């Protein structure tokens, strides 16, 4: 099936807990993919504008690990809670892709998950201002605009409203895109 094929490539990527206990600032992004209309989509979030690190920008689910978590992927998930009320009967964890260096002293580690089909997003207005998805393939052929360095432009055709995806976050995006819908038979 559509879900088995997506899985089973992921899997071929996974690197573990590999990276996961040197001594770093930690972080940890959840990439979640939703199924709706025979086609993979990942669910991205607005960051409200009131927050201290990134107000306003598109970004993945996600935050700094606490004392609390049991490990890496437990950041992912409580951060995702918080955010938009995904609770953990409603994603299965898949995999850890390659982690993302940044500042000489912090990394973020990403984890994809498999969503649940009766999934609703309820944005917490303290921490996030939008919630929207973007079909995965949209990543092979995507609308770019230089700033000199790319970014992502991307129209909901439900409403007109366009976001702007860029930075590590638009390069997680790419990633999964790749790793899934390669060499694909129509
Ligand atoms: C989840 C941790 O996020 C960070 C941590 C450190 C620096 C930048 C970011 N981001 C993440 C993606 N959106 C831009 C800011």
């Amino acid at each position: 099936s559509m879900l088995d094929d997506a899985k089973a490539r992921l899997r071929k990527y996974d690197i573990g807990g590999k990276y996961s206990h040197l001594p770093y600032n930690k972080y940890s992004v959840l990439l979640p993919l939703v199924a709706k209309e025979g086609k993979l989509h990942l669910l991205f979030t607005v960051r409200s504008e009131k927050l201290r690190r990134a107000p306003g920008e598109v970004c993945f689910p996600g935050g700094k690990r606490d004392p609390t978590d049991m490990d890496d992927a437990a950041t992912a998930l409580r951060e995702a809670q918080e955010e938009v009320g995904l609770r953990p009967h409603q994603v299965e964890v898949v995999c850890c892709l390659v982690p993302c260096l940044i500042d000489t002293d912090t990394l973020i580690t990403p984890f994809v998950g498999l969503i649940d089909h009766n999934f609703q997003a309820q944005p917490n207005p303290a921490e996030v201002k939008d919630v929207f998805l973007v079909p995965l393939a949209y990543f092979l052929h995507p609308q770019v605009h230089d700033q000199i360095n790319h970014i992502f432009e991307y129209t909901n055709p439900e409403d007109g409203v366009t976001y702007q995806i860029k930075g590590m976050t638009a390069n997680l995006a790419v990633l999964v895109a790749f790793i899934i819908l390669e060499k694909k038979p129509t």
